């Protein structure tokens, strides 16, 4: 399929990122310089995620038909819809607990089915509004690299089967799928670049090469820059210290296995380089970072069809509360910033450190 989803559309900001800022951000925000930097946040139009099942038959389609309504109002060009699929039956393996809903043992292949059955429906109702997806962060990068854990180990050919089942099903006319890649920092590095490239590829392949499925999402929820002109400390001694030279030597490796995956790539958080992260990969609620380039098509790059929002900044990365059942390690460490409420939730504190380090600024 010939034809970049992100060229010729204006991207929908979704209500309920915008609900979020003006409802619990600027009423809290006192300052006025802040409080105008807020407001256009808002408008920056970043992915809406139907991370739970009751998501998919009222925001889904509350938002479809927002933009079914601003388009048939002539909206000029058109608006797209930016949506993530994140449900996966014993999702986020890598975790001590996940918020993921469902879970392998309890019928979560046949919960998750249904679900993207569901979505389907909806998406075939809706073949007006272009659609562009990003399937399932946070599933098989694991399997390149966290295969040493149980719950990893185990969940790899759910994980698979549902990823092609996800790409089989959602191959519409008006749909352009991305799965998640990772990030520079995770399967970027010499020794997992290549085992990463067979692992989708040979997804791409199994599923039948889909129209639909137009390449591979990166850096999502993450902080890596696309682009600087001296590595972060952090990311020595890995030469894929950025987004561009990950795509850069990732690609041609996917392409000589069958997949020449284009890309779209996460800076919702990547303005502030280097980031507060004393270490690579310290990916909770991370201090130093701000919000990043504004999303857009015009990439200047070949293999990247657009720069997006994928991770909405300013909803929380996970809790740092150890005396909460979903603690995870990684929400406690010194530049994590605390205290965190539960992953998505609101963290208005982050919200503000995003602002204050925005690059460019609001
Ligand atoms: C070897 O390199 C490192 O590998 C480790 C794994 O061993 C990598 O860690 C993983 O990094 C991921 C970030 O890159 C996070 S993703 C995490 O969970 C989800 C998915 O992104 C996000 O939470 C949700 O956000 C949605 C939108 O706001 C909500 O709708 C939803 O309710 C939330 O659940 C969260 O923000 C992300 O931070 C893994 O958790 C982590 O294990 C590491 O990156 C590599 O460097
Ligand atoms: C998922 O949501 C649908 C409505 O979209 C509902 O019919 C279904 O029962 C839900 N799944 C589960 C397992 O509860
Ligand atoms: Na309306
Ligand atoms: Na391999």
């Amino acid at each position: 399929y010939a034809g970049n989803p992100f060229e010729g559309v204006q991207l929908w900001a979704n209500n309920y990122y915008r609900s979020e800022v003006h409802t619990l951000a600027i009423p809290q925000i006192t300052d006025p310089a802040l409080r105008a930097a807020a407001s256009a946040v808002a408008e920056v139009p970043s992915f809406q995620w139907l991370d739970r099942n009751v998501t998919v038959d009222t925001l889904l389609v509350q938002t479809l038909s927002e933009i079914r309504e601003a388009n048939q109002a002539g909206a000029n060009p058109q608006y797209a819809a930016q949506i993530v699929v994140y449900d996966l039956p014993d999702r986020d393996c890598a975790a001590a607990a996940s918020n993921g809903e469902w879970a392998i043992a309890n019928n979560g292949v046949n919960n998750y089915k249904a679900y993207i059955n569901r979505i389907r429906e909806i998406l075939i109702s809706f073949s007006d509004v272009r659609t562009i997806l990003v399937i399932e962060p946070d599933s098989l990068a694991n399997m390149v690299t966290n295969m040493n854990v149980p719950k990893c180990s185990g969940a790899a050919s759910t994980y698979r089967e549902l990823t092609i089942y996800a790409l089989k099903q959602l191959d519409l006319p008006h749909v352009a799928m991305y799965m998640d890649a990772g990030h520079a920092g995770w399967l970027g590095w010499p020794a997992n670049i290549q085992p990463a490239a067979e692992l989708f590829a040979k997804i791409y392949e199994d599923a039948g090469k889909p129209r639909a499925v137009r390449g591979l999402a990166t850096n999502v929820a993450n902080y890596n820059a696309w682009s600087v002109s001296s590595p972060p400390p952090y990311t020595s001694p890995n030469p894929n210290y950025d987004e561009k030279h990950y795509i850069e030597a990732f690609r041609p490796l996917l392409e000589a296995r069958g997949f020449p995956a284009q890309f779209i790539v996460d800076q919702g958080r990547s303005g502030k380089q280097p980031t507060g992260q004393k270490e690579w990969g310290h990916w909770c609620n991370a201090i130093g970072t701000g919000f990043g380039m504004r999303p857009t098509a015009n990439t200047g790059h070949q293999y990247v069809d657009a720069f997006v929002w994928v991770k909405p900044g300013g909803e929380c990365d996970g809790t740092s509360d150890t005396t909460a059942a979903r603690y995870a390690y990684h929400c406690g460490l010194e530049d994590a910033l605390k205290p965190a409420p539960e992953a998505g939730q609101w963290f208005n504190e982050y919200f503000i450190q995003l602002l204050r380090n925005a690059n460019p600024p609001f």
